């Protein structure tokens, strides 16, 4: 089997992306942001919190005929940015892009963190990193790309992520319409349950290529591209009058800037980020000052290979025995 669905930005900056899944029978259908650096399949629900709900579609367990408590089962996850949610967990039928999984853990929302609340646009999570990392107890339970893979043509997904456009998430097989020249794979450790690979090195702008290597992960649901402070302070110092503000969080640049690339390194192969995938727009309405795309890694403790670097690639999540990556121009 395959499954084809379209990933679409939930805003004008590409913040993150939105993926409609089919949930239960009939079908309730919610738009989740696929996240390659979390193994939960979470919604909000008929059990979510009312004050916490805002715009959401919410997936109603007692109107699917297929949807059956799973009996103790609880979740509760914190991610990266500081948000969270908790709840208890139903098994039922999901499917994307016309691909099916039955008895797939869905995991019900009781409770939400603000900054999920106040975003109308995500009605849920599907995480795609090693299920070893899923926070179900006392019985941990396997994501959606676990389950599907035995059953799938080949045991790969893809993310073909849009700059400020749709793109596609693939199961099952790789479309070789979807990107250019050859795809260069390059070796995954799962040992913190996530897809992390070394890339070999990067550039900024028409720079030379320095060759070294940087440890990180490939991370849809992060929307940023986290690196060492040494290498994001040699990118910002390529644009005049950027420097790093601790009162707005991070790097920020003058609007008026034109930004310069970043290419970093897939073993031998190179993938190129134009500059316009690197602004963030205004820290506020109104302002010219400009939030950068890139930004220091240092107190996260990984890099994260986030969107703004994977939407310049067609990337290939290999599951197979041995998982690997694959990175191709697009």
């Amino acid at each position: 089997s395959t499954g084809s669905a379209t990933t679409t930005p939930i805003d004008s900056l590409d913040d993150a992306y939105i993926t409609p899944v089919q949930i239960g029978t009939p079908a309730q259908t919610l738009n989740l942001d696929f996240d390659t650096g979390s193994s939960d399949l979470w919604v909000f629900s008929s059990e979510t919190t009312a004050s916490e709900v805002d715009g959401q579609t919410i997936y109603t367990p007692s109107k699917s005929t297929t949807a059956k408590l799973l009996s103790g089962a609880t979740w509760s996850i914190s991610y990266g940015d500081g948000s969270s949610s908790s709840g208890d967990v139903y098994t039922d039928t999901v499917s994307v892009g016309g691909l099916t999984v039955t008895g797939q853990a869905v995991e019900s929302a009781k409770k939400v963190s603000s900054s999920f609340t106040e975003d109308s646009t995500i009605d849920g999570l599907l995480g795609l990193a090693f299920s070893t990392l899923n926070t179900v107890s006392p019985t941990q339970q396997k994501t959606f790309f676990d389950n599907a893979k035995a059953s799938l043509d080949s045991p790969v997904f893809t993310a073909d992520l849009g700059y400020h456009a749709p793109g596609t998430y693939n199961f099952g097989f790789i479309d070789t319409t979807a990107y250019t020249g050859s795809i260069t794979y390059t070796a995954v450790s799962t040992k913190q349950g996530f897809w992390e690979w070394t890339s070999t090195g990067y550039a900024v702008g028409s720079g030379t290529f320095k060759s070294t290597s940087i440890d990180g992960i490939a991370d849809t649901g992060t929307t940023l591209l986290y690196l060492p402070a040494t290498v994001v302070s040699a990118y910002w110092a390529q644009v005049s009058g950027a420097k790093s503000s601790s009162s707005v969080g991070g790097y920020v640049f003058p609007c008026s800037a034109t930004l310069p690339s970043f290419t970093f390194g897939v073993g031998s192969a190179r993938i190129v980020i134009p500059g316009d995938y690197i602004d963030f727009g205004p820290i506020s309405t109104g302002s010219s000052s400009c939030f950068g795309g890139i930004q220091s890694s240092a107190g996260i403790g990984i890099n994260i290979f986030g969107d703004v670097a994977l939407k310049a690639a067609f990337v290939v999540f290999n599951g197979a025995t041995t998982p690997t990556l694959g990175f191709a121009s697009k």
